[PDB]
């Protein structure tokens, strides 16, 4: 049970992650190297509550001195984010199936009163057979309690996944906004483009969809199943927006692929 430490697998703000293989059993993990020179005792307290086939599996902590380290499951098939080529995307089988588990995964999250918060490709890994994982939880956050919803005022996230909501409100509901998020995902999915930097009212891109000006890209790209659920998603009222009971109902999400 010494992992040492075989090859960097990425960079960040925290620092790095690296593949930590054993040497006796030779079982592969993915180790997170955090610097604390918070948020990070939050972001274990959340990972411990995590059990799902479409969350990233977490492991184990190990404070060790001045660098914190998260033992979390391995994804060898990488980010959800390159198998995304520019200007074209993908197929529409292999897009549902990704949106059909990420919806798993976030009904899950919900169910037990926890938002993401980020959801995008960068964030969404891939294992060896493809099978999407929701992956970090430092930006994520309690929004159900006792069975008692708080509503969120911290704005985050990566501005073209976030919803309007949180730009132009005080305070606002933590589930539409992984819903609007997962359709920007799915946007991109089916495009290999995100339609506007931000959703505010000066932004073109932004105000030719209100418009429903569905003749520019990114959705000419996109058949018209897909892009009538990206209709029901991407509602700027959040009241308005499709939930994912009824994602779960929509024609595209259950069209056989
Ligand atoms: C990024 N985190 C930690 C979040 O759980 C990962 N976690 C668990 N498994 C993983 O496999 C990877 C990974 C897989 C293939 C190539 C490169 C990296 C990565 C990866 C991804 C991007 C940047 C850094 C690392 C990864």
């Amino acid at each position: 049970e010494d992992w040492d430490l075989v090859q960097t697998l990425g960079e960040g703000a925290y620092g790095e992650v690296q593949l930590a293989v054993n040497r006796v059993t030779e079982e592969a993990v993915a180790v997170k190297i955090v610097d604390m020179k918070e948020n990070i005792k939050k972001e274990i307290c959340i990972n411990k509550m995590l059990n799902h086939e479409n969350v990233v599996k977490f492991y184990g902590h190990r404070r060790e001195g001045n660098i914190q380290y998260l033992f979390l499951e391995y994804c060898s098939g990488g980010e959800l984010f390159d198998r995304i080529e520019p200007d074209i995307g993908m197929p529409e089988p292999d897009a549902q199936r990704f949106f059909h588990q990420l919806m798993a995964g976030v009904v899950y999250l919900h169910g037990i009163g926890i938002t993401h918060r980020d959801i995008k490709p960068e964030n969404l890994l891939l294992d060896e057979r493809d099978n999407l994982k929701i992956s970090d939880f430092g930006l994520a956050t309690v929004f159900r309690y006792n069975n008692r919803e708080r509503l969120l005022n911290k704005m985050c996230g990566t501005l073209p996944y976030v919803a309007p909501e949180l730009l132009k409100r005080r305070e606002f509901h933590a589930e539409p906004v992984d819903v609007w998020s997962c359709g920007i995902v799915l946007t991109a999915m089916l495009a290999g483009e995100l339609p506007w930097d931000q959703p505010s009212d000066s932004c073109q891109e932004y105000s030719d969809w209100k418009e429903k000006k569905t003749y520019l890209n990114p959705w000419k790209k996109i058949d018209s199943a897909p892009l009538a659920l990206l209709h029901k998603i991407l509602v700027e009222n959040p009241s308005a927006r499709i939930t994912i009971p009824d994602i779960k109902k929509d024609r595209w999400y259950n069209k056989p692929l």
